[PDB]
């Protein structure tokens, strides 16, 4: 089954995009990242940055994640990320969400040899 680190990547990562282009930009990552699939995943951020920048997380400032893990890091610089939140109107199967666009910094989880991201905990 997919790795915890391929699941960020597929969940978080969006290296291809310096930011959201417009505001369906997370309607339609959403989807294709099949994060709606079985149903409407509430929250989600998008990271615009390298692979090799998220995963370089792993080794900046320790904090405790929000569960209390001690795994937590705070990267050292902002980011750019899209927030997506579903809107009122989100049902199944047809969810929906409200798109910001930010720069701030994010907070993971990291696990394993290579030691990468594994969970984004939250951006500050």
């Amino acid at each position: 089954k997919e790795t915890a680190a391929a699941k960020f990547e597929r969940q978080h990562m969006d290296s291809s995009t310096s930011a959201a282009s417009s505001s369906n930009y997370c309607n339609q990552m959403m989807k294709s990242r099949n994060l709606t699939k079985d149903r409407c995943k509430p929250v989600n951020t998008f990271v615009h940055e390298s692979l090799a920048d998220v995963q370089a997380v792993c080794s900046q400032k320790n904090v405790a994640c929000k569960n209390g893990q001690t795994n937590c890091y705070q990267s050292y610089s902002t980011m750019s990320i899209t927030d997506c939140r579903e809107t009122g109107s989100s049902k199944y199967p047809n969810c929906a969400y409200k798109t910001t666009q930010a720069n701030k910094h994010i907070i993971v989880a990291c696990e394993g040899n290579p030691y990468v991201p594994v969970h984004f905990d939250a951006s500050v």
